[PDB]
């Protein structure tokens, strides 16, 4: 049972892990933000790490089917 | 507690983690505030699932040793 030193999600990572998640769902920003309720602006933000409402994350999270959970 | 890191996150369950962490640890509203670099009335914003700034989130939950991971 191997105890590896991993990290946590900080701004920019879940920023990263939202474009990766994109990305990997073959969805370009305007109909990712179509499907998350957001402006592509705002999800460009998002994706850079940049500060917005935590409600506009969980939207894009839920939007993308991203589920975060405590470690 | 154990309804709510069985299940993925959302404003208001991790609201009520952070709420629930903070009482494990002993800590009143003033302290933990305190110690997460915040007011005590952002953080009781936070805990009671009001909408705030990302970074508020990840510094309160940064101070009180709360960590989030992908699923």
């Amino acid at each position: 049972l191997e105890t590896i030193m991993a990290s946590p999600l900080n701004q920019q990572s879940l920023g990263l892990l939202i474009k990766e998640r994109r990305k990997s769902a073959a969805l370009t920003q305007d109909v990712a933000a179509m499907l998350c309720g957001v402006t592509k602006k705002t999800l460009i933000r998002v994706e850079k790490g940049e500060d917005v409402y935590i409600s506009t994350v969980f939207k894009i999270l839920d939007g993308l089917g991203i589920d975060i959970v405590s470690a």
